[PDB]
């Protein structure tokens, strides 16, 4: 089967991702990363030997190492990966012009993302296979509010281009989900000052969360199944695009 | 109460926004238009006196006078306009590089309602009102597979901008909907040839319907209803961008 | 030799990639349109047998016909075709939401083009031929305050796209010039009223004109002889993007 | 008169700038930084007691307080500040997927500005002062294969909105020179190996390079002397934008 390395899996469409890829396929292993340890045991729990993860911050080099070594360790080789910086949530400082929290923000969004690909690209050149980045639907980047949250989100769909140019034994594609990627779980509200998030943002965020799936993220999970097609290898789309109709459910 | 037009009211967010409008204030009075005159009677059925129709194409500039016309004699003024082309449907020769079936797309997505506006512009003038146009999300239009479809409904976005830009006592604003506007009552699939929709097309577009909105509908009320404000004048944004987390439910 | 009709050759980058492409091959023909005469005669006066022209408004299918028979009459075939609306000049009541003076304006700069690719396309066919446009720079269209001179001019950015989709034996790319296209010579200032440009867009035409090319013409000279790489088929693209070094001088 | 600083001075745009904000205005006093010693050097002794500068590379924190604290002691205040990144030329690795050759690209064209933007920013709020951005035309970001150069480059464009957003009390702007920033000079080809640019990178580079004003320089020029327009605040324009016609020549 496919061996698929998918990030940000802990909530959201990272979470849904995987899920999918299990449903879809019985052969497919599929080795994930998130910070918090508590969902990967359950995800451990729920799908067993076909699942495995490395705990931790992927902004941290040695945790992309150990998540590259484990899954060539288990299973020989690397397929896809699915790049995926997880659910928007309020950072601090990010709200003020700071370059220290732009810094972190983009680190957390874009950064270890590149860093996981160049890791990851031996082994996927080894199989030709397939990056997917889950991207976001702020490009409406033409106007946005959302501050560095929407800039730093949205820079892997140049990436994307890039990467494909770039490394020709690799297809890369970006594609938006169509949401902003939240957590879906009924939380408590948190207190969130305005040097994180302006309250037009707070506001705008408790609204989305309090309102959001499974649709994008078959798209996501069948492109690092049956591959990314050559006519659009390279480029960034929302999920609804035509030329994504073989990928939908 | 505000005197508010909406066009393409039949189906799809049209239908939806005169809902919420009806909801959010009892002083306000909608005059509406779509092509077919069933939906607009149940609509009159519903909301009695605080709807008026006119039945017809908006692609006919005698359809446009006569809904202006029909507001200024029985209310006396015009206060905002929502302008929406309609719910995406399958068109003749429109996936053909056929100039005839482009323009006649274009007409009914971008041209009747710049006919509109001129049209509508002197009584909004009056009372320094509002034009809110709905406009796509495939502001993806950076890649798009969705063809003539796709570019002649995103023709609102920079419409909205040079609208604001030479009109000074108004404002506008083009807010897309985080959906493919589509008929969301369940119906039987139509037999649609490919001078039409290509495959892909086809295929998304029934996966969509197929799956199909109060939330965005309520932002483009509450902008019609309260006034679209000095920062967001001009502009193209998602019904989520930040700047209009206060026209949220 | 390949033989290549080139729209809006009367005057800036038209008239410019006539002359590129007459300098970089001895064997190629080109057959243009211009809506007025003298700078026609000029061409051929200046090339011979190697130009021929038809005078006319290609708003006009008759023009667009005569020209495509003419070069399937006089030689047999047609390889490319160079789109090209020609220079931004002032047109009447463009600067006003005025429907009629916005179709006319699309009609100039994107329909009559839309309608000359479907007259020529079968013979394009024949040949497996390119289609290059030359589009504008005005990608900035995220912001633009050209109103309806820049949309109308850029909308053939994403028919490239729709055309290399829908038509797989030919080849299409739209290609900015890294300027204003905009008729070279001196010339008196004309008197523009406001209902035609906007001061600012009045003052910033003259100034860009007064400013006001053999480096761009010859990319778009060098696709129309070479053919377009499969690389950048359905793009939009700056002259100066490195995927087109190739097409330099 | 105004006090400006302005960064990238050495070559291309930058130095352009300098030289039109000084013929403009007799009042003007400029700040200026680059990494290279010698054309600062000439700069003083053209200009005298209008023009101070700091040595040093902008992506030490050290370096843009220096500036800052002299600008403050020297003259008591700063009136507006010219973000300019400077020419493009290669640099180690960017043409690799190279997380650490990329950081340092974006910290260049991006960080170090968001740095020296927080670090000025109290002095800005003083003199309710303006930030123009000297940002990239290559917005074709829609397409571009100048990998990292170009997305690093065109950050600067969405910084210029949520900069204008989130401090009320000073204005911003980013705006495209309508050329690739080069430096100017007549040089020797460098020897540039393929981890740096691509081969077509390179040839394109070289070719415009050996192509390559103060045009563009003096609407940046006039925006930091004359101060950004309410209606153009917060946004990226092209130099040539028509609400730019006040700030050319």
């Amino acid at each position: 089967g496919k061996v698929i390395l998918v990030t940000g899996v802990s909530r959201g469409i990272g979470k849904s991702i995987v899920d999918v890829l299990f449903s879809l396929d019985k052969d497919t292993v599929v080795y994930g990363v998130a910070r918090s340890e508590a969902p990967l045991k359950k995800l451990k729990e729920k799908y067993g030997d076909r699942f495995f993860y490395v705990v931790g911050d992927i902004t941290e080099d040695s945790v992309l190492k150990q998540l590259v070594n484990a899954a060539v360790k288990g299973h020989g080789k690397i397929d896809s990966l699915v790049a995926n910086a997880g659910v928007l949530e309020p950072v601090q400082n990010v709200n003020e012009i700071d370059v220290n929290a732009w810094k972190k923000l983009y680190d957390i969004n874009f950064f270890s993302i590149v860093s996981l690909v160049g890791i990851a690209l031996p082994e996927l050149k080894k199989t030709n296979g397939n990056v997917v980045f889950v991207s976001s639907d702020a490009c409406n980047m033409y106007f946005s509010s959302w501050g560095a949250y929407g800039s730093s989100k949205a820079a892997l769909n140049h990436f994307a281009m890039t990467l494909a140019n770039e490394e020709r034994q690799v297809k890369a594609i970006a594609v938006a989900p169509g949401i902003v990627d939240t957590d879906m779980q009924v939380n408590i509200r948190e207190n969130v000052g305005p040097s994180s998030m302006s309250a037009e943002q707070l506001k705008m965020f408790r609204g989305l969360k309090e309102n959001n799936s499974s649709v994008p993220a078959t798209v996501y999970a069948k492109l690092a199944l049956h591959g990314i097609p050559d006519g659009v290898n390279g480029q960034y789309l929302s999920y609804n695009d035509p030329a994504l109709a073989d990928f939908m459910p």
